[PDB]
C-alpha cells in the first residue's frame, strides 16, 4: 500500500500532531467514509442540557484553500441525544491549536458519560471557496427562487 | 431535456432506491438549489425536547470521493423549532441502507406533528478530501491565527 | 493587492448587497479562514430555550453550482450556549433575499444578549454537486459498510 493508486493520485495529506499520544490516530471506520473519528482525551459527564468543551488530543494543519469540519456521530445522537453546539465545527487552515469539541446533552433526563478514548465526533476535510466580496447597489447592476 | 447541456456535462448521477415507493423521488424545490428534499415515510409526534429516528424511504449510493449531507429545512426550524440532532448528517459513500433523520423538537412547549409525505430535511452531495494523515512531532518539522 | 496572485487566479467573486449599510461588509477574521463573519442588524435577547430569526443586513448571490453555508461561531457556542436551529443553514444559488440566522439559546439558565453589530455566525461558500437522480430497483442493477 505505499504505492498511491492512479485513482488516489490527487488525495490530500493532512499533517497531524498527537498532543495526547495515548490516543490512536483518527481513522475512517470504513473505506470511502467521509470523516475520520476524533477521540475524547477526557472523561466527562454531561447532565441533561449541559455542555462541555472536550479536548481531542490532536492538532492539524488543514491546507490553505480547505476547511476542516467537525460533525456529530449519528449513533450517539440517536441513542443518547449527544450533539455538538457549534456543529458543524469549522477548523480554519491557519489553526494550529488543539481541536476541541463542544459536546452537549440534548436528552431531557439521562446523563451522558463520555470516557477517555471514546470516539465523539468525525472530522471531514473539504475545499472551500475563499471568496472575494463585490459590493453592489442591486443585483441588476451586477431566479426562480427570488 | 434528455440532452445534457454543455454547462451540466460534468454533473453527478446519484443512484437511488425508493424503499417506500409511495413517496415522491426527492427533488430540488427550485433551479440551482443545493439540496433535494427528503420525505418522512412516517407519522411522528415530538413533544418538546424529544427526538426520533425517522425513516425517509430512500437509499442512495453516494459516489466514492463524495459525501451526502442531511441538513434541516429553515422554515420548520424557525416556525416550530424542528432540528436534527446530528446535523449535518453524514452519509458515507459505502452506505447502502435507508437514510434516517434524527429529528428533535427544540421548542419549549409546543409539540411538532410530522406526517407521512412531509418534507423534513434536505440532502446535499459534495466532494470530500479522503485525507492521508501524516503524523509529525511538530508543525515545524513539516500562520496569522496560530 | 489589486493584482490577483497566481495562486488566487481561480477564486470566486460573491456579489453582496448591504441592505443595512450601517454594518461592515462580512470579512474573514484571519487569512485562510473558511468563512466570513455575519453581523446582527438587531438587538435581541434570548431567554434559555428561546429562538429568534435574526436579520444580518446582507443579501448575496451564491454562484450557480455553489452553496452558501451558515455556521455557528465556536466561542459563543461554548461560552454562552449560542447555536443555530437549522445549522448548517443552506443558502441557495437562486436566493436574492436577506440572509437570516435562526439563533437559539441552548443554555439552561442564562439569557443571551445579542447587540446590533455583533458577529453572530459565519458564511462559507462551497461547490455542490447538482445531482441527477437515477432510480434503480436495487443497487445490483446499477461495500465494507453495507
Ligand atoms: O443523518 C444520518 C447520518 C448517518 N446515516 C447513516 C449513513 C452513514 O454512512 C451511517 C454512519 O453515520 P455516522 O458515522 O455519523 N454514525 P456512527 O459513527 O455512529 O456509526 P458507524 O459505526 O456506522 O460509522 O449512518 C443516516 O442514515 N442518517
Ligand atoms: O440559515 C438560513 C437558511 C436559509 N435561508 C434562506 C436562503 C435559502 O435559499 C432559503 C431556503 O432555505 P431552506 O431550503 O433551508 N428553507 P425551506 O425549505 O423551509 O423553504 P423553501 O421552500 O424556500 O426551500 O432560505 C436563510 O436566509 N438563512
Ligand atoms: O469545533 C471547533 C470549531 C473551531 N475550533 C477552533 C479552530 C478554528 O479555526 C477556531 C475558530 O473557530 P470559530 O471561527 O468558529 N470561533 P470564533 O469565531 O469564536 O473565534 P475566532 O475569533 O478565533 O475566529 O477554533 C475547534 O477547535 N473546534
Ligand atoms: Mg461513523
Ligand atoms: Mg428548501
Ligand atoms: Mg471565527
Amino acid at each position: 500500500s505505499g504505492l498511491v493508486p492512479r485513482g488516489s493520485h490527487m488525495s490530500t495529506t493532512l499533517a497531524i500532531v498527537r498532543l495526547d499520544p495515548g490516543l490512536p490516530l483518527p481513522s475512517r471506520a470504513h473505506d470511502g467514509d467521509a470523516g475520520v473519528d476524533l477521540y475524547s482525551a477526557e472523561d466527562v459527564e454531561l447532565a441533561p442540557g449541559r455542555r462541555a468543551l472536550v479536548r481531542t488530543g490532536v492538532a492539524v494543519a488543514v491546507p490553505f484553500g480547505m476547511v476542516g469540519l467537525v460533525h456529530p456521530r449519528s449513533g450517539l445522537a440517536t441513542r443518547v441525544g449527544l450533539s455538538i453546539v457549534n456543529s458543524p465545527g469549522t477548523i480554519d487552515a491557519g489553526y494550529r491549536g488543539e481541536i476541541k469539541v463542544a459536546l452537549i446533552n440534548l436528552d431531557p433526563a439521562a446523563p451522558i458519560v463520555v470516557h477517555r478514548g471514546d470516539r465523539i465526533a468525525q472530522l471531514l476535510v473539504q475545499r472551500v471557496e475563499l471568496v472575494e466580496l463585490v459590493e453592489v447597489s442591486s443585483f441588476d447592476e451586477a431566479t426562480s427562487r427570488g
